[PDB]
């Protein structure tokens, strides 16, 4: 007796990266493995101030002239009026409202994760981001490619032709050997999820910087091949631990 | 009836500063808060490559052109004939041989510890170390001054004089900004330990480089007054929470 949670999300000009974003593939991924209900709103880059404001949605941050800057995901809760902006709020309003659910935020691991984030976030993300950041251009719609390649390139002071070199291959590397590392720190058979034996929200952020790629680059491309090549296909194996939680109702 | 355990650590030209490293104070630390008993061997730092080839304890790193590189902490547990080196493995062995003593690696968390301590070191442990390092220098006495002034100088390609500006103060801000913002995660009244209501492992090694920051720099220097009024004191209440644990057999 449920109503959907509406999602609010980005599309693409192509079904198969109609969900294609990291922040967005944060909530999508709590709202699978947790079982919930929902639905998706598709907003386009321009639009998303403008639908923000009309549901009462904050802004998640200022730009550098400190005006409101509003980010998806959002989500709508029918069944409780909430309304609620920014992927890690999103997860724990999920928890918290939702406690019958699979939990992610277990005792004492809130720090924890957050500080996980903050380290894999320059050293992961930031790298994909200039992996597929042209890729990511090109699966947009046309309204929402404006915007795009106008912001990005305001902020890089570049062409988003001229990002992407071998040097964000290197990087992302080594990020995650540290990551690795940081795993193994549970012994063996416990070395794919942060807890060892349980899933958090930590370790669907990591995942959603990794689907991005897929999704951006192509399941098929050589960068994917790429990618599940790296350290003897750790992050293949880790991967394929969240594949049934990737439901996208298009 | 249980022997001390002997700890090898790095002595300095005055009492107050003898025990003065951000790795060996993690051990000290660690020692402390487990209330184990134990005697330190003091050791130099031209002597400790010496030291652990007689004592069996093996190097932590190899240099960059694949030398051993031996260092300290190490600890020799005559209980169990233990010689083991790094402050890591070091509290993982004292966790595991000693499991009556209080618990710094509670289950599910070491992944997530390691993590933490990775965004830690190039965060806070970098610019703690540019801003002290003249002044490590010269608490050192005269063996291992010229061993260290050499080796640091060598890495940084740079006087140990010419390394300190205000760029160390503002980055070491911004990583402590971070740790901040995860602490409060955990909500009002458990932010100020990881795990909000235990001391873990990851707390105790970023105690150590508060500590070595207020023994190199002293305790009534104008950098450690300053250190304690950063983010409205709050560091000044993490360090008040380990106080007791800071016993030096000098």
């Amino acid at each position: 007796s449920l109503e959907p949670i509406i999602f609010y999300d980005i599309p693409a000009n192509e079904p198969r990266q109609m969900a294609w974003g990291p922040n967005t593939w944060k909530t999508r991924y709590v709202l699978n493995f947790k079982g919930l209900k929902y639905r998706t709103e598709w907003v386009e880059y321009p639009d998303i101030e403008a639908v923000c404001k009309q549901i009462g949605a904050p802004a998640t941050e200022k730009k550098p002239d400190g005006r409101d800057h509003y980010t998806l995901p959002v989500i709508q809760d029918p069944n409780t009026k909430a309304v609620v902006a920014d992927s890690d709020a999103i997860a724990k309003y999920l928890e918290s409202t939702y406690p019958d659910t699979p939990r992610l935020f277990p005792e004492g691991t809130r720090a924890f994760q957050h500080a996980f984030y903050q380290l894999a976030r320059p050293s992961v993300l930031m790298p994909i981001f200039n992996i597929v950041v042209a890729r990511v251009w090109k699966l947009l719609r046309p309204r929402s490619q404006e915007y795009f390649r106008a912001t990005r390139e305001q902020m890089l002071g570049k062409k988003l032709e001229e990002i992407g070199s071998e040097d964000d291959w290197n990087a992302l590397e080594s990020g995650l050997a540290r990551i690795k590392s940081s795993l193994e720190a549970n012994g063996a058979g416990k070395d794919l999820l942060l807890m060892g034996d349980r899933v958090t929200f930590a370790d669907l952020q990591l995942a959603s910087l990794f689907i991005w790629l897929r999704v951006s680059a192509g399941e098929e491309s050589e960068d994917w091949k790429r990618f599940l090549s790296l350290h003897e296909g750790k992050w293949a194996k880790f991967m394929q631990q969240f594949a049934a939680y990737e439901f996208v109702d298009v």
